[PDB]
């Protein structure tokens, strides 16, 4: 779902590729806003199992005590909030992909759970003894250094080193070349679309700002920007004075 083909992500495309057609699980690092789970998307979409679910676990977006719960499910009554019965990520990608994003934040008992569910398939729901298994491929991604965290303690380094099989270092924005201009163009054409507008272009200026800044934020920097720019403004060119704060200033 990547868009470009600068020279760093042809190394990424060929690793995808490649990797797709194995079931060996795949750790993706990469700075802040980084495209993650667009590149365990599209490990699945060009692996055997595409025609097959893809189910994104975001451990970061959930209270850590909910990840369990999301992660392996839960029978009803099983803590004070479990209103009902509910169906874990595993089960949704059941013969599919399964992304653990911002893997990094789960507790070292939850870690011990996920780890003999790697080894074997089986997971129990919580608040059950009953075994189930599944067949899941596994995508990891952390915008930790999963190393330290190792070091201090934080994730079990037999978890780390089975999971470690494929890396993946996804390459900031400002080392894309051509690639963040048609980023930018493509939001330009989906922002337009959201906000009724429709900005087709970018001045010569704001080519070569976009094309210097370092982007600190990457793709998810890039997307605000853009969101910004055709909130607040109504043409059909983006020009350098309709760049939002601090680009223009931080870039000096």
């Amino acid at each position: 779902g990547f868009i470009g083909n600068s020279l760093p992500m042809q190394a990424v495309y060929r690793v995808i590729e490649s990797a797709a057609s194995s079931k060996a699980t795949v750790f993706i690092t990469g700075e802040s806003g980084t495209g993650k789970e667009v590149c365990a998307e599209a490990i699945h979409a060009a692996s055997p199992r595409h025609d097959k679910p893809f189910i994104a676990l975001n451990c970061a977006a959930i209270p850590k005590d909910l990840i369990e719960s999301e992660l392996f499910g839960h029978v009803k009554g099983a803590f004070t909030g479990a209103s009902t019965e509910r169906q874990g990520a595993v089960e949704m990608a059941h013969n599919g992909t399964l992304m653990l994003d911002e893997l990094c934040e789960m507790d070292l008992d939850l870690q011990s759970k996920l780890l003999r569910f790697i080894q074997t398939g089986t997971y129990q729901k919580v608040g059950s003894s009953k075994m189930s298994s599944v067949d899941v491929r596994f995508v990891c991604a952390t915008n930790r250094n999963p190393w330290e965290e190792v070091q201090e303690g934080r994730f079990r380094e037999d978890l780390y080193y089975r999971l470690h099989v494929i890396p993946i270092s996804l390459p900031p924005l400002r080392e894309r070349g051509g690639d963040i201009i048609e980023i930018a163009h493509a939001l330009l054409g989906l922002m337009s679309l959201e906000e009724g507008k429709s900005f087709s272009r970018f001045s010569e200026p704001v080519l070569r700002l976009f094309e210097s800044y370092s982007w600190p934020g990457n793709v998810r920097e890039l997307q605000n920007v853009i969101r910004n720019i055709v909130v607040l403004n109504t043409d059909d060119e983006v020009k350098l004075e309709m760049v939002p704060p601090p680009i223009l200033e931080h870039h000096h």
